[PDB]
């Protein structure tokens, strides 16, 4: 059981200057959307256009995969995207991000039937 | 099984929410710190001050709770706190929080021993 003095503590301290920074959105995002459980992902982007416009790039330029995969394609203009990258700081279960804002062509492999994405493999 | 459609847009999609946004992070808190599973926390406060200064409230001016209970304490001091609430047009699963940051004096129930906070009554 978690303990009342732990509970206490997850739900409500957040001790620090500026909590509502925008360069703690990767910690919280990558926090929120589960890719800290277990270990912290070292490398994620989150894509901020439309769920159209990014299922659109399944019909875009094809590139191979960077692990030899023939089912990728590159956005054919560029996407606001965040990058988290992991700081030399993090360690488990304190994950620490970078967030950086950029925009990029993207390359993701797409799959299944419907064809949508379903990896996201690099920005160029 | 999540299917792997949806697993990309959990992992990387974030359309319609700036990065560069202070506003948002009552919706990112309470989704990080598992408050919006099962159904939205109504109300909740994150406090900013540091760990060993909440704990010490447990010393301070005894109150009662507002649930009739004897083992809550008020800070001499205001706080930073952050005050998340629910929006009219919050509804499951799709949780929204307004974030209002605030200082005000934190009312806190302790218990165990050594006496830690166990729960967050009200701030005044
Ligand atoms: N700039 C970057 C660089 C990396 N990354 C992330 C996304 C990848 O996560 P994800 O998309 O879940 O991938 C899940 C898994 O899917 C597998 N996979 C690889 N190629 C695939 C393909 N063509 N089709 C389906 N699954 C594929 C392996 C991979 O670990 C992760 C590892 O490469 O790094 C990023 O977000 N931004
Ligand atoms: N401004 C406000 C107003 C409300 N809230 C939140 C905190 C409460 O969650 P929690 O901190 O778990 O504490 C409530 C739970 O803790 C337990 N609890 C309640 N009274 C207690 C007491 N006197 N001693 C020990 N545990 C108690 C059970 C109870 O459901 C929640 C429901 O009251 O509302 C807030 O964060 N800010």
């Amino acid at each position: 059981k978690e303990s009342a003095a732990a509970k206490f503590e997850r739900q409500h301290m957040d001790s620090g200057n500026s909590p509502s920074s925008s360069s703690n959105y990767c910690n919280l995002m990558m926090c929120c959307r589960k890719m800290t459980q277990g270990k912290c992902k070292p490398v994620n982007t989150f894509v901020h256009e439309s769920l159209a416009d990014v299922k659109a790039v399944c019909s875009q330029k094809k590139v191979t995969c960077k692990n030899g995969q023939t089912n990728c394609y590159q956005s054919k203009s560029t996407m606001r995207i965040t990058d988290c990258r992991e700081t030399g700081s993090s360690k488990y279960p304190n994950c620490a991000y970078k967030t950086t804002q950029v925009e990029k062509h993207i390359i993701v492999a797409c799959g299944g039937k419907p064809s949508v994405p379903v990896h996201f493999d690099a920005s160029v």
